[PDB]
DNA sequence: GGCACTGATCGGG
DNA sequence: TACGCCCTGATCAGTGCC
C-alpha cells in the first residue's frame, strides 16, 4: 500500500497570512474570544514566529500576551478556514484513489493505483501536490509518504513545517524499531506515562512483553494496535467517514447555576447545532463546562428522531438534571451535541 | 453468562 | 493564575432479558 498524508502548516494562522500578507514574517496568533472580557479566550493557532516566543495552541490568551505582547492577535474566522480546506481537499481529490479527510487540516490519500504501484512515483506525486497547493492556494503543507496511514502521519509530523517526509518499505522495519513510543498516534500522554516508566518506552518493547500485562495498561484495542505496529503488520485502509455529530458551544455572559439564565443560550446552541445536521438526530447530549473547566454531560437517545422544538424541551430537562447532579458549581460554558443522525 | 441497548467520561486538532 | 470550540471512538458501567 502507499499513503500520502497531508497536514496544512500552522493552518488557521497561515490562512490569515494569505488573506493579509502584512501579517507574514511577524508573530501572529489566532484566538478564540469567549466574549466574557476583551482577552478571555484560548489560542487556536500561532504562526511559527509566535511559537518562537512560547505561544502554544490551547493556551489562555492573556498567557500568550505576557510572553508575546507584540504579536498580532486576530479572532478566529472558522468559516474562511473551512472554505480554504474544502478547496484544498478538492485538489487532493483528483490525485487519490481514496481520500480520508481526517480533519479540517489533514487527509490521507491512497495513491497505490495512481502511481502505478511504484513507491518513487508516489514521492514525485507528493511533490507535485505540495507545488499545486502552494501555486493555487498559496498554502504550504507538510506531507508523509509511507506504506500505511499511521506511518505517513508519523514521518510527516517529524518533517513539519513545509516538509516532505518519506519511509520506504525497506526502512520500515528499521524505523519501527528506532521508533520511540510517544511518537505513536492514538496514545495519550497519560497512556504514555503509565506505560513509559513501567517497562515500555520504545515500540519494539511491547514485542518482548506479553499481552496480559498490556491489555490492562491500555486496553485490548490499543494493545493489539501497538502489537500489530511493532511487527509491521498494521494496514488500515483509507476510508472517508461521514461526520457523526454536530455541536455548538457558548460561553455564558457570566457564571451561573440558574437554568432560567442559561436556557436562552442553550436554545441558541440547539438552533445552531441543528442547522448543521443533514438530518434528524436521535440523540441529544447537553454539556456543561463548570467554573473550574470541569466537564459534565447528560444525554438521551430516543427510538425516533428529535425535532428541534422537541430538542428544546429535552435539553432543558437534561440541563436541569445536570444541575441536580452537581449542586454547587456554577456553569461557565454550555454546549449541546446532536448525533445518531437519521440521514436525509 | 452474555447479548442488546443506553449512558458518562476522556483526548485530539 | 490566567481558559474555546468542536469532533473521535474506546471503555466501562448499568439494565433488562433469555
Ligand atoms: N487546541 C487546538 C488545536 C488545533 N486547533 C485548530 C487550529 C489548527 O490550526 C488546526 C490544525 O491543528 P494542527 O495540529 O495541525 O496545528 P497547526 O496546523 O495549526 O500547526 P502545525 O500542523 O504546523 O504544527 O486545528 C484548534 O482550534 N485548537
Ligand atoms: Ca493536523
Ligand atoms: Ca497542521
Amino acid at each position: 500500500m502507499i499513503v500520502i498524508f497531508v497536514d496544512f502548516d500552522y493552518f488557521f494562522a497561515q490562512v490569515e497570512e494569505v488573506l493579509n500578507p502584512q501579517y507574514k514574517g511577524k508573530p501572529l496568533v489566532v484566538c478564540v474570544y469567549s466574549g466574557r472580557t476583551k482577552t478571555s479566550g484560548a489560542v487556536a493557532t500561532a504562526n511559527y514566529e509566535a511559537r518562537k516566543l512560547g505561544v502554544k495552541a490551547g493556551m489562555p490568551i492573556i498567557k500568550a500576551m505576557q510572553i508575546a505582547p507584540s504579536a498580532i492577535y486576530v479572532p478566529m474566522r472558522k468559516p474562511i478556514y473551512e472554505a480554504f480546506s474544502n478547496r484544498i481537499m478538492n485538489l487532493l481529490n483528483k490525485h487519490a484513489d481514496k481520500i480520508e479527510v481526517a480533519s479540517i487540516d489533514e487527509a490521507y490519500l491512497d495513491v497505490t493505483n495512481k502511481v502505478e504501484g511504484n513507491f518513487e512515483n508516489g514521492i514525485e506525486l507528493a511533490r507535485k501536490i505540495k507545488q499545486e497547493i502552494l501555486e493555487k492556494e498559496k498554502i504550504t503543507v507538510t506531507v508523509g509518504v509511507a506504506p500505511n496511514k499511521i506511518l505517513a502521519k508519523i514521518i510527516a509530523d517529524k518533517s513539519k513545517p513545509n516538509g516532505l517526509g518519506v519511509i520506504r518499505p525497506t526502512e520500515v522495519q528499521d524505523f519501527l524499531n528506532e521508533l520511540d513510543i510517544d511518537e505513536i498516534p492514538g496514545i495519550g500522554s497519560v497512556l504514555a506515562r503509565r506505560l513509559n516508566e513501567l517497562g515500555i518506552q520504545k515500540l519494539r518493547d511491547i514485542l518482548s512483553k506479553n499481552y496480559n500485562e498490556l491489555e490492562k495498561i491500555t486496553g485490548k484495542a490499543k494493545a493489539l494496535y501497538l502489537l500489530k505496529l511493532a511487527q509491521n503488520k498494521y494496514s488500515e485502509p483509507v476510508e472517508n467517514k461521514s461526520r457523526k455529530s454536530h455541536g455548538r458551544y457558548l460561553t455564558l455572559p457570566y457564571n451561573t447555576r440558574d437554568v432560567k439564565v442559561i436556557l436562552p443560550y442553550l436554545k441558541k446552541a440547539i438552533n445552531e447545532a441543528y442547522n448543521k445536521v443533514n438530518g434528524i438526530p436521535m440523540r441529544i447530549t447537553v454539556i456543561a463546562i463548570m467554573e473550574d473547566l470541569d466537564i459534565l454531560s447528560k444525554g438521551k437517545k430516543f427510538k425516533h428522531g428529535i425535532s428541534i422544538d422537541n430538542a428544546y424541551k429535552v435539553a432543558e430537562d437534561l440541563l436541569r438534571e445536570l444541575l441536580v447532579r452537581d449542586k454547587r458549581r456554577n456553569v461557565r460554558r454550555i454546549g449541546v451535541k446532536l448525533d445518531n443522525i437519521i440521514i436525509n
